[PDB]
């Protein structure tokens, strides 16, 4: 259910189909079953202990073509499953889980970028449209916070964005919640404890490194203390009351860089390095594989 850091996927030069996870325990990494697509800035989630590969694109040498796929990966047989295809392709895409059901946010398609969300419900293994986002959203940022789902920036199609909205299932509708202080397309958003984290992105001139969070109560987005790089297309997790950023692009490179954000001492500290430096990683955090 939630014991080590997965990261799916990915881009250097093209698509990436690896599937390494990470122990912060010992700081190991383990190359695990590839991923049957290669795919990038995919979304990577958990729901009862197995790992959830959603959307992407694959930016192949023979060919660049968006993902609609879900793919199911188990860490006890060590296999991925293909599950039920999304109505949409979905690439640069945002994910959140409520109520053990997958929400696939935005994403784009083709020159299409899309307000549209949908709803995974692994008991029946079927995907239904919802309510769409209020706007058009790419290398959005989605986050879970008591039962909410949240979209935080991406790129409308003319615009990157600042602006971020609220999710209200019950209702199923989408009200606009106070925009960040910075626009942030290819964000990294978490949550950590009861503030919604958008880490780095890109404010449509550079790479960056400020993360700020939202406090829910007060309703207001606040900096802390920056990452050591700046990076857009980034992964994103929460590990034992710590944030990990995962790889991403600077302006001038691919990272391996992988930091740990202590929210207790405000401070980003390098951690690890992934074998292979990448941007647009799937992240998740689920059970070994034993
Ligand atoms: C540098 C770069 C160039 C290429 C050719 C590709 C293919 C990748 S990628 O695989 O990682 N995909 C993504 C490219 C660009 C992204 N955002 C970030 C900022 C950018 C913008 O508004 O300018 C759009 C993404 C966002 C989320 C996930 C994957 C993103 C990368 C990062």
């Amino acid at each position: 259910v939630g014991r080590l850091i997965y990261t799916a996927g990915g881009y250097f030069r093209q698509s990436l189909s690896y599937l390494e996870a990470y122990n912060p325990s010992n700081g190991s990494w383990l190359r695990l079953a590839d991923l049957q697509v290669p795919r990038s800035g995919l979304a990577g989630c958990v729901v009862g202990g197995l790992l959830y590969a959603v959307g992407g694109r694959n930016n192949s040498p023979d060919g660049n073509t968006d993902s609609s796929a879900l793919d199911c990966y188990n860490p006890m047989t060590n296999q991925w499953s293909p599950c039920a295809s999304m109505s949409v392709p979905r690439n640069r895409i945002g994910v959140g889980v409520i109520d053990g059901h997958i929400y696939a946010v935005g994403g784009s398609h083709g020159c299409i970028h899309h307000s549209s969300v949908e709803r995974y419900e692994p008991e029946r293994d079927e995907w239904h449209l919802v309510a769409p986002m209020l706007t058009r959203r790419i290398g959005v940022g989605v986050a879970v916070l008591n039962r909410l789902l949240y979209a935080v920036g991406g790129f409308d199609g003319t615009n990157r964005l600042n602006s971020a909205e609220c999710y209200y299932p019950e209702r199923n509708e989408w009200r606009m919640i106070t925009p960040m202080n910075t626009i942030r397309s290819g964000a990294g958003v978490c949550v950590l404890h009861n503030c919604i984290y958008a880490a780095g992105g890109y404010d449509g001139q550079d790479q960056l490194n400020s993360v700020e969070r939202y406090d829910v109560e007060t309703e207001t987005w606040t900096f802390v203390a920056p990452m050591r790089h700046h990076r857009s297309a980034l992964g994103i997790t929460v590990h034992q009351g710590k944030i990990y950023v995962l790889g991403g692009y600077d302006g001038h490179t691919f990272l391996d860089s992988v930091e740990c954000y202590d929210p207790d001492s405000d401070t980003w500290s390098e951690v690890t390095r992934m074998t292979s430096g990448r941007s647009g990683v799937g992240v998740a955090v689920t059970m070994e594989p034993c």
